[PDB]
RNA sequence: GGGAAUCCCUUCUGCAGCACCGUUUUAGAGCUAGAAAUAGCAAGUUAAAAUAAGGCUAGUCCGUUAUCAACUUGAAAAAGUG
DNA sequence: CAATACCTGGTGCTGTAGGAGGGACTCC
DNA sequence: ACCAGGTATTG
């Protein structure tokens, strides 16, 4: 018995199927398990494993990173008050017992309820004097009076508790503070540097312009409009927008040629200055460094709206004048509406459901909705001018605590804890002794390079300890080995090198590595002259002399620099032909020159005794982050370099790592040659042998060596999970290799000839700040003019509109946002060609006829048009570099016959790595012995498809798929993958070369694009048998095969099983709700009685339970025997394994049958009378269990009329026949939809109602009723009930909201295929 | 066909370190006329504590990913069954 | 019990290795 | 937004 399978791995389908010799899907006789009356069924070898989507690890590790946040903020906390303990237990012996206790209702409160004072005058009093936080801490920062130990404790901790973010390394107020003197010195800078050009800025306020609450390009416009002789992109104009964090463009201030575009914000800015500065001079430094302090100055000034000379505590002091005003302007806009309005102050004061004041401070209202809410009531009243200019400012009614405090720097709060610290240890000694233990407390991190603090119980952490004992924040460098966990987060993630398992990779930046680079690369250059015979490789002398005068003195070495400053300096070369290298060299020695110019000493990088310090050194700059760090290890060669050099190399640092190890490049030596690697690229003859030739020949011992250096098995679910792939994908291979296996043993044991697989192919967010940061550093205002929210971009011509800065991309014009519609989008290059439906290969553009011919890439004439302006848009990152090549690729010479041949082929052979790991892992599972030679015996042949082959088969021949009738599409897929690999590698065997894993340009553009033509009748003749040309064997049969295929699609009994899968995850939803009388509630701590303080509601339950038992009745407390679903939450499940029984009884259960007892996970599968079916969606509610076996001829029909997806036009106008002559398929259709959904569906109220809308539509357009039917097939589907629209008519989902009928019905245990089936009649259990 | 170094992009998987809000109960004396229901007015911006229940291994650790038909063994892991 | 209608934790930042899609270039 | 299961209100 021969047999292939045919396989479709989605993310959440494995479609599945068998076949014979003649295509045929085979029908078994399945024994039937359990207590039932049926003993066998009979099954056809077709099906689809259906699953919710695999998840990532991401949102586990967000709460998981949240989680340990928690614990050591109220580690922070715990750590203050063991400082505070013994003194305040002098003070106010129970303080932190009323903080403690603080949520208590007063009758579970052991003490006084009011927190801070234990009795009500007091805290009125605090209250009165401090009505925030901020109060106290300024007053703490600035009073020298002895103050209470209780709210000195209550603004430390308030400081530590929230502490502000760490973006900034160093100290604050470095009397880089004041904008004016930031500004004027600025100016004293400019004017040392232009004596000729001065600027007047006498009578600037460059305080109030600065730091106002505007955008960075009005300020930048304010100051400017102030300098009369001087315009906004001049160079004081471009530092002045540099301090305000633009992105200046420093080219034409100083007549450059490398585009000097600078940003602060920007990671490569010390390198991007230091470039610039080497053009220009080191005279400007004091200029830009000028600058960039008075950002420091204008980013402060941000946070801190208040004179920094009359207290030391601005922050507060900037809460306190948000409370003033606040207070200032309630009072103000109360009168404001009590004189105007009356009529409205109640709903604007006292209704919390309403977004005015009282939604805002009482209700949910945010700070957005309230400004929303009242600013059409400002603009109606009278004297409310400055109210709305407050509020366009987002500065009305300010509170303290909001969502833009996250600009606070953790240095400020630093401060005003030292200050009250300086202020309060003259009284208190204990403050004086722990002055530094609690600043310590409030600024000490976990570094991210150390990780969990464990002791051998996580399985996230790597640190590792100096010394066994406890972790502080004041013991950390002594008990920390911070140099080892450091190096251990790096090599824990880094690969070794392949070729010598045992050996670590080099850094990428290493000097050694980037030699091997250059070498590698300028070994298989070759040149030829005139007098030359043939091509000739460098010699070593050659590509030594070429590496010293080139690749040592320029960071790129370009192929007119090799002819010019080589060949014809030294080789007298007129004229010379390079092969090898195009336009420049891709290897450099980017290292040697960063160290030539921070150390100064050429002598001292070519020395080759320097050699080992040089790469430790890089090795530090690349294994560490932390500039401590980085100095403690470089500190062994402080005597080689002046102290300045030692700073400039600190400030030196490089990231990522390369692929080969010290040991393989420069190490391992051949046996008779005695050279290394790097000594054969350095020179080899005149064989010149690079890398790949060096460590495979069989006359150098390298290979041996690697051969010999090689070096436990993964399991299949592990194998499968270090694959580099999606997660959900990667759940549908695991399940697609376990449906092989269970179809191998269907089969007897008997493998498979054949196995064909084919693979399936917030974001908002992520294109505004595409958009933002493409125009912000392309300097356009569209975003000025056209306000746009990220939602909106989810129209592609919008975005298009956006990320092309409104203009025509194949003119130089501008668009129309309201004429979009009258637009294009045009593909680059042709979709005939690559069919890629990206933004990349995607252009808005007025009209795609003025992109010039349509056979090919845009014209020469449109790329010299436009090339300056998409280079603009790449370096504003607003086009990718794939999609400027595309856009260019005419000047280039366009689309070559190969690229076309090429095309096509990628639309037919597959090449993604996951695909061809999935075919290998098949693959080795399948073919397991080896033969004489001990080669590997390939008994199953695995194929790979891509989905536009079947794709293409539907349409060509009518088997057509409809997605939304029902979940069969997957199981035909498969079959019909199985139906045409088998066939294709059966007409054509030389293309297993292609198709099966294991080990001019016209003509295969022509063949890849007919290579389907065989099933086909008439072409554009053949005959109707299709042979193999050599062996004679048939491979398709025209007058019988498609008849086949068409009574396969039609078998209405396929086997879909939808994967019962226990819930795990989030206890319930998140929302902590109010307290509410009802035993749903569930509290957040064990003495938190819900009713008391709120809690959860709504837990997802695990799996269900079927409990026979009998529980107490009335007051009696009779004993009654019931049957019931139980749903045992996520929460619940582990107290429930521990002991079934104990737990039931708890419940209320007793005398609970436990050998009666069946686990149901959600969608557990019961049939019921006349084969209706529901699936288990939880313990109280159902979902729809049948599929809607829609005949073949109703499914061509509707994707036909529909337009689903087109050919000759007298095949249309046939198509179109054939749906008006069987328009009578419409009323057809309704009556199989009312008859299934009469059956099993159960929904009176939603299927009269569609019959009226359906019939209220019947002289709507062919097309539309269509359409529309198949939304109709909502109603039908199998899972969960959702709401449909029929038109314009919405029907609600019916849901099944009692689980009760499925405990007297048939369950239905199934197998990953269904074929194998135990049921359990659950109406005999009870009693 | 498969594979490797380098260069330019683009993207995704795993991990660590932090910040800001939100919510929840309590605290921040509401007043006056009424017996009351209620009416009129005053007021509001802040804090504490929790942020998966919790666990033992007691760490400034762990607690939401992956994996799971039934049945027979078996504490499990595991093998087997049509 | 049925029809119905609501509801559903969110934002921002730093560091890091690896695989893999597209295009170059040299090779096994 | 999604889905789609939990929950209270209504009847
Ligand atoms: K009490
Ligand atoms: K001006
Ligand atoms: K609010
Ligand atoms: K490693
Ligand atoms: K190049
Ligand atoms: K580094
Ligand atoms: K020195
Ligand atoms: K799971
Ligand atoms: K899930
Ligand atoms: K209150
Ligand atoms: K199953
Ligand atoms: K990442
Ligand atoms: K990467
Ligand atoms: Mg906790
Ligand atoms: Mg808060």
């Amino acid at each position: 018995k021969k047999y292939s399978i045919g396989l479709a791995i989605g993310t959440n389908s494995v479609g599945w199927a068998v076949i014979t010799d003649e295509y045929k899907v085979p029908s078994k006789k399945f024994k039937v398990l359990g207590n039932t009356d049926r003993h066998s069924i009979k099954k056809n070898l077709i099906g689809a494993l259906l699953f919710d989507s695999g998840e990532t690890a991401e949102a586990t590790r967000l709460k998981r990173t949240a989680r340990r946040r928690y614990t050591r903020r109220k580690n922070r906390i715990c750590y203050l008050q063991e400082i505070f303990s013994n003194e305040m237990a002098k003070v106010d012996d129970s303080f932190f017992h009323r903080l403690e206790e603080s949520f208590l209702v007063e009758e579970d409160k052991k003490h006084e309820r009011h927190p801070i004072f234990g009795n009500i005058v007091d805290e009125v009093a605090y209250h009165e004097k401090y009505p925030t936080i901020y109060h106290l801490r300024k007053k703490l920062v600035d009073s020298t009076d002895k103050a209470d130990l209780r709210l000195i404790y209550l603004a430390l901790a308030h400081m530590i508790k929230f502490r502000g973010h760490f973006l900034i390394e160093g100290d604050l107020n470095p009397d880089n503070s004041d904008v004016d003197k930031l500004f004027i010195q600025l100016v004293q800078t400019y004017n040392q540097l232009f004596e000729e050009n001065p600027i007047n800025a006498s009578g600037v306020d460059a305080k109030a312009i600065l730091s106002a609450r505007l955008s960075k390009s009005r300020r930048l416009e304010n100051l400017i409009a102030q300098l009369p002789g001087e315009k906004k992109n001049g160079l004081f104009g471009n530092l002045i927008a540099l301090s305000l964090g633009l992105t200046p463009n420093f080219k034409s201030n100083f007549d450059l040629a490398e585009d000097a575009k600078l940003q602060l914000s920007k990671d490569t800015y010390d390198d991007d200055l230091d470039n610039l500065l080497a053009q220009i001079g080191d005279q400007y430094a004091d200029l830009f460094l000028a600058a960039k302090n008075l950002s420091d100055a204008i980013l402060l000034s941000d946070i801190l709206r208040v004179n920094t000379e009359i207290t030391k505590a601005p922050l507060s002091a900037s809460m306190i004048k948000r409370y003033d005003e606040h207070h200032q302007d309630l009072t103000l806009l109360k009168a404001l509406v009590r004189q105007q309005l009356p009529e409205k102050y109640k709903e604007i004061f006292f209704d919390q459901s309403k977004n005015g004041y009282a939604g805002y401070i009482d209700g949910g209202a945010s700070q957005e909705e309230f400004y929303k809410f009242i600013k059409p009531i400002l603009e109606k009243m009278d004297g409310t001018e400055e109210l709305l200019v407050k509020l366009n400012r987002e500065d009305l009614l300010r509170k303290q605590r909001t969502f833009d405090n996250g600009s606070i720097p953790h240095q400020i709060h630093l401060g005003e804890l030292h200050a009250i610290l300086r202020r309060q240890e003259d009284f208190y000694p204990f403050l004086k002794d722990n002055r530094e233990k609690i600043e310590k407390i409030l600024t000490f991190r976990i570094p991210y390079y150390v990780g969990p603090l464990a002791r051998g119980n996580s399985r996230f952490a790597w640190m590792t300890r100096k010394s066994e004992e406890t972790i502080t924040p004041w013991n950390f460098e002594e008990v920390v080995d911070k140099g080892a966990s450091a190096q251990s987060f790096i090599e824990r993630m880094t690969n070794f090198d392949k070729n010598l398992p045992n050996e670590k990779v080099l850094p990428k930046h290493s000097l050694l590595y980037e030699y091997f680079t250059v070498y590698n690369e300028l070994t298989k250059v070759k040149y030829v002259t005139e007098g030359m015979r043939k091509p000739a490789f460098l010699s070593g002398e050659q590509k030594k002399a070429i590496v010293d005068l080139l690749f040592k003195t320029n960071r790129k070495v370009t192929v007119k620099q090799l002819k010019e400053d080589y060949f014809k300096k030294i080789e007298c070369f007129d004229s010379v032909e390079i092969s090898g290298v195009e336009d420049r060299f891709n290897a450099s020695l980017g290292t040697y020159h960063d160290l030539l110019k921070i150390i100064k000493d050429k002598d001292f990088l070519d020395n080759e005794e320097n050699e080992d310090i040089l790469e430790d050194i890089v090795l530090t700059l690349t294994l560490f982050e932390d500039r401590e760090m980085i100095e403690e290890r470089l500190k062994t060669y402080a005597h080689l370099f002046d102290d300045k050099v030692m700073k400039q190399l600190k400030r030196r640092r490089y990231t990522g790592w390369g692929r080969l190890s010290r040991k393989l490049i420069n190490g391992i030596r051949d046996k008779q040659s005695g050279k290394t690697i790097l000594d054969f690229l350095k020179s080899d003859g005149f064989a010149n042998r690079n890398f790949m030739q060096l460590i495979h020949d069989d006359s150098l011992t390298f290979k041996e060596d690697i051969q010999k250096a090689q070096v436990q098995g993964d399991s299949l679910h592990e194998h499968i999970a270090n694959l580099a792939g999606s997660p959900a994908i990667k759940k549908g291979i695991l399940q697609t290799v376990k449906v092989v296996d269970e179809l191998v043993k269907v089969m007897g044991r008997h493998k498979p000839e054949n196995i064909v697989i084919e693979m399936a192919r917030k974001n908002s967010r992520e294109r505004m700040k595409r958009i933002e940061e493409g125009i912000k550093e392309l300097g356009s205002q569209i975003l000025k003019e056209h306000p746009v929210e990220n939602t909106q971009l989810q129209n592609e011509k919008l975005y298009l509109y956006y990320l092309q800065n409104g203009r025509d991309m194949y003119v130089d014009q501008e668009l129309d946002i309201n004429r979009l519609s009258d637009y294009d989008v045009d593909a680059i290059v042709p979709q005939s060609f690559l069919k890629d439906d990206s933004i990349d290969n995607k252009v808005l553009t007025r009209s795609d006829k003025n992109r010039g011919k349509s056979d090919n890439v845009p014209s020469e004439e449109v790329v010299k048009k436009m090339k300056n302006y998409w280079r603009q848009l790449l370096n504003a990152k607003l086009i990718t570099q794939r999609k400027f090549d595309n856009l260019t690729k005419a000047e280039r010479g366009g689309l070559s016959e190969l690229d076309k041949a090429g095309f096509i082929k990628r639309q037919l052979v597959e090449t993604r790595q996951i695909t061809k790991h999935v075919a290998q892992i098949l693959d080795s599972r399948m073919n397991t012995k080896y033969d004489e030679n001990d080669k590997l015996i390939r008994e199953v042949k695995v194929i790979t498809l891509k989905s536009k082959l079947v794709s293409d088969f539907r349409k060509d021949f009518q088997f057509y798929k409809v997605r939304e009738i029902n979940n069969y599409h997957h199981a035909h897929d498969a079959y019909l993958n199985a139906v045409v690999g088998t066939a294709l590698i059966k007409k054509y065997p030389k293309l297993e070369s292609e198709f099966v894993y294991g080990d001019k340009a016209t003509a295969k553009y022509f063949f890849y694009s007919n290579i389907m033509n065989f099933f086909k009748t008439e072409i554009t003749k053949r005959p109707l048998i299709e042979t193999n040309g050599e062996t004679g064997e048939i491979v398709w049969d025209k007058g019988r095969d498609f008849a086949t295929v068409r009574k396969v699609l039609s078998m209405p009994q396929v086997n879909i099983v939808k994967k019962t899968e226990v819930q795990t995850g989030g206890f319930s939803k998140e929302s902590i709700l109010p307290k509410r009388n009802s035993d749903k509630l569930i509290a957040r701590k064990k003495d938190w009685d819900p009713k008391k303080y709120g809690g959860f509601d709504s837990p997802t339950v695990a799996y269900s339970v079927l409990v026979v038992a009998k529980v107490e009745k009335g007051k009696s407390k009779k004993l009654k025997s019931v049957k019931e679903l139980l749903g045992i939450t996520i929460m619940e499940r582990s107290s429930f394994e521990k002991n079934p029984i104990d737990f039931l009884e708890a419940k209320g259960y007793k005398e609970v049958k436990k050998d009666l007892i069946i686990k149901l996970p959600k969608y557990s599968l019961f049939e019921l009378e006349n084969g209706r079916k529901r699936m288990l969606a939880s313990a109280g509610e159902l979902q729809k269990g049948n599929e809607l076996a829609l005949p073949s001829k109703y499914v061509n029909f509707l994707y036909l009329a529909s337009h689903y997806e087109k050919g000759s036009p007298e095949d249309n106008e046939q198509k179109q026949l054939f749906v008006e002559q069987h328009k009578h398929y419409l009323d057809e259709i309704i009556e199989q939809i009312s008859e299934f959904s009469k059956r099993v569906i159960l929904a009176d109220a939603n299927l009269d109602k569609v019959l009226s809308a359906y019939n209220k539509h019947r002289d709507k357009p062919i097309r539309e009723q269509a359409e529309n039917i198949i939304h109709l097939f909502t109603l039908t589907n199998l899972g969960a009930p959702a709401a449909f629209k029929y038109f314009d008519t919405t029907i609600d989902r019916k849901r099944y909201t009692s689980t009760k009928e499925v405990l007297d019905a048939t369950l239905i245990h199934q197998s990953i295929t269904g074929l194998y089936e135990t049921r359990i009649d659950l109406s005999q259990l009870g009693g």
